[PDB]
């Protein structure tokens, strides 16, 4: 499973013009579910994402994770992260997850976030969305399990 | 060299609220310079970025590159991409180039983009930047050479 995370000052997802998910400071998590993922992997990824020390302390050093910073998490499914982009001008998608299993793992990841007492927001699993955000830094990390 | 690209309807970079670069439809390119990168790597990555077929055609199918779609490119320096996120809650930048080298190759990459007659806007190297964007889809790809 892949989590391409961006530290944000704000982020929102609109589906058909209406806001379906919106947060202030925190993380925008683009989640890519892979063919062989399971809850165990989703769990470890969630753990790593929420514990990643990339938020400024009361003095300016990155020593705090999103929970300590009091930030939120906006999770959006991104099938393109699991793409094979090794060669050529066209991505190939075969390492991606199946139809249903993908949503199940996505929902699971989101629920695990909420279970960690995180103010969590989402976008409809496979809907065409416009994700607005302000990447603060910028700070962007590729996490994968 | 790494380019984490996001398909956008608009994007802009500000430093303390001041715009340094701004584009409409196109690609936001977060650039990560690696330790042994050189001009040849930059040349190749530029070619892949400007040629990646991730824009919709007439039939709304992902088949055109940013040049064909008539889009623009906003390049922003991003050190965190070359980080090793294998274990621990703290990133390790052992594969990332030093500040001076990263800047030199970032500037070179930007100039290369411009030479391809591509409307190229940028952030400001080493500056604390707020990158505002609207990821259309969303569509996000990790490209590397
Ligand atoms: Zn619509
Ligand atoms: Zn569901
Ligand atoms: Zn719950
Ligand atoms: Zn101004
Ligand atoms: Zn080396
Ligand atoms: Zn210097
Ligand atoms: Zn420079
Ligand atoms: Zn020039």
């Amino acid at each position: 499973m892949i989590a391409l995370i961006q530290r944000v000052t704000r982020a929102s997802v609109t589906v058909e013009g209406e806001v379906t998910g919106e947060i202030g400071a925190g993380l925008l998590v683009l989640l890519g579910v892979e063919k062989d993922d399971d809850e165990q992997k989703a769990n470890r990824l969630c753990e790593r994402v929420l514990g990643y020390r990339i938020f400024s302390d009361a003095e300016g050093k990155m020593n705090l994770n999103v929970q300590q910073a009091g930030g939120s998490v906006l999770v959006v499914s991104q099938f393109t992260l699991a793409a094979d982009t090794e060669r050529g001008m066209r991505p190939s998608f075969s390492k991606g997850a199946s139809p249903d299993r993908a949503e199940a793992l996505y929902d699971y990841f989101v629920e695990r976030c909420r279970q960690q007492e995180m103010n969590t927001q989402t976008g409809r699993f496979a809907a065409d969305m416009q994700v607005s955000l302000v990447n603060d830094g910028p700070v962007t990390f590729w996490l994968q399990v």
